[PDB]
């Protein structure tokens, strides 16, 4: 049984040769990563002499049109003029080998998940977890240009990338709509999933925020803010730490009732967990006791001040309403920048 002339596995992926020459041009040296849509290689092009990240999709139609919609995208971010554009991972060009469609990214680092496994999952300081939070909160304001309009859709730390400094860039635009595009359901990664998804309503780019403040407090506690084992559990540990949801969201919610009670004297409640809003991230993150653990004590840029401003930012991140939730251009006037 033969797939794509010997060039393909029974998975349409093609099967990577360390050290195959593509089109007197690639010289393929590993593999470094699989994922549902194929694989990722490093690879040496000749032409422009440097190591690039080839994204291998799929020789499955499936995936095809999923990787020409990422294609678009990235080449309408491409086409923009500003420094904002460099915090998402640049598209260098893309072609088609053997019946699947190469993307060619530069090379990257490792992802903000490596990150954390590095600090043993005792998170970085909060100087570092500040530049991360900037341009982030940067990446995120170009993607809200009015012509992009981009949801990224799948936030989490091992979908940023350091770039070797601490340089990072958003990527993996590959579950990403632009608004004003039909609603989907069942988005984001599970920790990261705004309660708008949640509750099954209709969602814009400040799904993309909520994601932000989940990633922002775990690059500093070293673990998931809300570590949901499925919906209901993730709904609760949300509730948990910032309360029950406004009645006018609940109210309107064609999920509420997977989560929530509506109450003889029309107020909502949940259906054993800290009672709503008990679990105050003012302790999580340690604002009085020197930082989370305790690790963090006298260190500069770390006082109760400064936690504060954290905190607050990260609120603001997490607020329930997408309508009053933070937006990216006003996350970066915020004191815990300036
Ligand atoms: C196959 C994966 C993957 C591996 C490496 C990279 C990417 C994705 C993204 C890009 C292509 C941007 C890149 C880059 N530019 N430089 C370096 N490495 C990468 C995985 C990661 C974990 N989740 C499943 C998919």
């Amino acid at each position: 049984k033969v797939y794509n002339d010997g060039y393909d596995d029974d998975n349409y992926d093609y099967i990577v040769k360390n050290g195959e020459k593509w089109m007197d041009r690639y010289e393929i040296d590993s593999l470094i990563g699989k994922g549902s849509f194929g694989q990722v290689v490093k690879a040496y092009d000749r032409v422009e002499q440097e190591w690039v990240a080839i994204k291998i999709i799929k020789n499955k139609k499936a995936f095809l049109n999923q990787a020409q919609i990422e294609v678009r995208l990235l080449e309408l971010m491409n086409k923009h003029d500003t420094e904002m554009k460099y915090y998402i991972v640049h598209l260098k060009r893309h072609f088609m080998f053997r019946n699947h469609l190469c993307l060619v990214f530069e090379m990257l680092s490792y992802n903000l998940y490596d990150l954390l496994r590095n600090t043993n999952f005792r998170g970085v300081s909060l100087n570092l977890t500040r530049k991360f939070a900037q341009q982030m909160c940067t990446a995120l304001l170009f993607l809200a240009t009015p012509e992009l309009s981009i949801i990224h859709c799948d936030l989490k730390p091992e979908n940023i990338l350091l770039c070797n400094r601490s340089a990072i860039k958003i990527v993996d635009f590959g579950s990403s709509c632009q608004l004003g595009q039909r609603i989907y359901q069942y988005i984001q990664s599970r920790f990261y999933r705004s309660p708008e998804v949640l509750l099954g309503m209709p969602y814009d780019l400040a799904i993309d925020m909520w994601s932000l403040g989940c990633i922002l407090v775990e690059m500093h506690t070293g673990e998931p803010l809300f570590s949901g084992a499925n919906e209901v559990d993730q709904m609760n540990k949300i509730v948990e730490v910032l309360g029950i949801p406004p009645a006018h969201i609940l109210d309107q919610a064609p999920k509420a009732r997977k989560f929530f009670e509506k109450l003889p004297d029309g107020t909502w409640n949940l259906k054993e967990y800290k009672p709503p809003g008990t679990r105050k991230l003012h302790n999580i993150l340690g604002v009085e006791t020197g930082g989370p653990g305790g690790r963090r004590a006298g260190e500069s840029g770390h006082t109760v001040a400064d936690y504060l401003k954290f905190k607050d930012l990260i609120l603001r991140m997490l607020d329930y309403d997408p309508k009053t939730r933070i937006q990216p251009y006003y996350a970066l006037q915020h004191s815990f920048f300036k």
